[PDB]
């Protein structure tokens, strides 16, 4: 009863995900065949949920517990059991919760602005300092800011993004490692003697990752400045349950995951934020007509960006339209029944479809496609489970303040600094790694000329 997708004999569905785009190949085999279908691959089986209905029940924590998804289980491999990869059930995911969750209090919020606000300058200024008719590679400054931001807000490292013309060498050993794990997926025999290759690159990309996660450790402990952000947190925090801080090996997990977690889907949400603003003119005027009656001063305060009501709507959208971390991954914690349909087995899995969920058209109505801030008018109209782009529940994402704090700052400060001009009518090509951005989305950028 419950619909599948074209199967390959033996490879089950497997080969659907073996293309460049697997997410917007399940948004389209979603499309096709509902709120549900089961994916199958060799000795693998998962349903994919697209629908309000079905995923409010899967986001009952009660009944399904975060799944470490093929790509997570790979991604496992250097994240380990740090908080995006450990299983509930894992001592270390709790005492980690535990233990940095205060790193995204209101305080600590406010603790990270000024270094947020230290390399949106940097991206302001690197515009600022663009010649005549040139242009912005979107995603790609999106990532340097990024990586920038939660490197220096989390671990007082210089990631010095923007001082380069080609990616910090952690976002290439990064990326190189991500797609590796997510290459695991497709491969029959990881054993052949074909990818021996492939497991040296991943163990070096791995090792370039530690060496820097080592050098963040090594330089806060030789630092004599006073850090009280994300690292401290980690190096220091107690988790009140267990007493105990996280061990070293935690701890460097934790780095991986979050200097990888802190900046990706960030990079993806504010390159698909410009899109929309770009290719939504009037939305794009709003939302700069908001950052210039905000942002009164020449760096934006913490309480300035939170009255970034509009651009926060315009985040939200380009979240509901392209969720940035566009899956995850539920198990049936037991025996249940899915949608008074759908008998699952304890220890089933199910995919949330995230950009699918939040295209449901019995939620945000037929125009769903459309680029429509206005929904997140309210967000508390937006009907629970309906909008997840940042998971579910305890395991939702723990960045997720973070995240849209500095995407409000930095959106705010684009736009009240800039127009943009959609100079190539860029036709949207949605790259999708561990997250999902348009790319080679550029525009131009015709400073204001507002001083900082
Ligand atoms: C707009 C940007 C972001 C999006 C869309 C996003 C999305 C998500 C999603 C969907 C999950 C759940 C994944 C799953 O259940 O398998 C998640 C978990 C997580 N995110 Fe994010 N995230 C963003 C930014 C960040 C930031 C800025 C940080 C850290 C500073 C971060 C760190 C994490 C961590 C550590 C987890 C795992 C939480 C846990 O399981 O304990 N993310 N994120
Ligand atoms: O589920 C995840 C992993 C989601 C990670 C989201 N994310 C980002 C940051 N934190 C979490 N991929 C999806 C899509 C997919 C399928 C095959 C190969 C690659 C990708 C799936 O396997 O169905």
């Amino acid at each position: 009863e419950m619909p599948q997708p074209k199967t390959f004999g033996e490879l089950k569905n497997l080969p659907l995900l073996n293309t460049d785009k697997p997410v917007q190949a399940l948004m389209k085999i979603a499309d096709e065949l509902g709120e549900i279908f089961k994916f199958e691959a060799p000795g693998r089986v998962t349903r994919y949920l697209s629908s309000q209905r079905l995923i409010k029940e899967a986001c009952d924590e009660s009944r399904f517990d975060k799944n470490l998804s093929q790509a997570l289980k790979f991604i496992r491999d250097f994240a380990g059991d740090g908080l995006a990869t450990s299983w509930t059930h894992e001592k270390n995911w709790k005492k980690a919760h535990n233990i940095l969750l205060p790193s995204f209090s209101q305080q600590a919020m406010k603790g990270y602005h000024a270094m947020m606000v230290d390399i949106a300058v940097q991206l302001v200024q690197k515009w600022e300092r663009l010649n005549a008719d040139e242009h912005i590679e979107v995603p790609e400054d999106m990532t340097r800011l990024t990586l920038d931001t939660i490197g220096l807000c989390g671990f007082n490292y210089r990631f010095n993004s923007f001082y380069r013309d080609q990616p910090h060498p952690f976002i290439t050993s990064m990326v190189r490692a991500l797609d590796e794990a997510m290459n695991k997926l497709q491969r029959a025999n990881p054993d052949d003697p074909a990818y021996d290759e492939n497991k040296r690159q991943f163990q070096e990309d791995i090792k370039v990752m530690n060496d820097l996660v080592d050098k963040i450790i090594a330089d806060r402990k030789a630092s004599g400045e006073q850090s009280d952000d994300l690292l401290t947190h980690m190096l220091n925090g107690k988790d009140p349950e267990t007493g105990e801080p996280l061990d070293d090996e935690n701890i460097r997990y934790q780095i991986i995951t979050f200097l990888i977690a802190g900046h990706e889907p960030t990079s993806g949400l504010l390159s698909f934020a410009l899109y929309f603003l770009v290719k939504n003119p009037h939305v794009l005027q709003k939302a700069a007509e908001e950052a210039a009656r905000v942002l009164v001063d020449p760096v934006p305060s913490y309480k300035q960006v939170k009255q970034l009501k509009y651009v926060g709507m315009v985040l939200n959208e380009a979240l509901r339209l392209w969720p940035t971390a566009p899956a995850f991954s539920l198990y049936a914690k037991e025996d249940t029944v899915l949608g008074g349909e759908y008998p699952l087995e304890k220890g089933d899995e199910l995919m949330v479809l995230i950009p699918q969920l939040h295209r449901d058209k019995t939620i945000w109505g037929d125009d769903v496609e459309e680029f429509r801030p206005e929904r997140f008018e309210n967000p508390s109209a937006i009907p629970q489970h309906a909008f997840k782009p940042f998971g579910n529940g305890q395991r939702a994402c723990i960045g997720q303040q973070f995240a849209l704090h500095e995407a409000t700052l930095v959106l705010g400060m684009m736009l009240k600094h800039f127009d943009f001009e959609d100079h190539t009518n860029y036709e949207l090509d949605i790259k999708e790694t561990l997250t999902l951005k348009p790319e080679g989305f550029v525009v131009k950028a015709k400073s204001k000329k507002i001083p900082l």
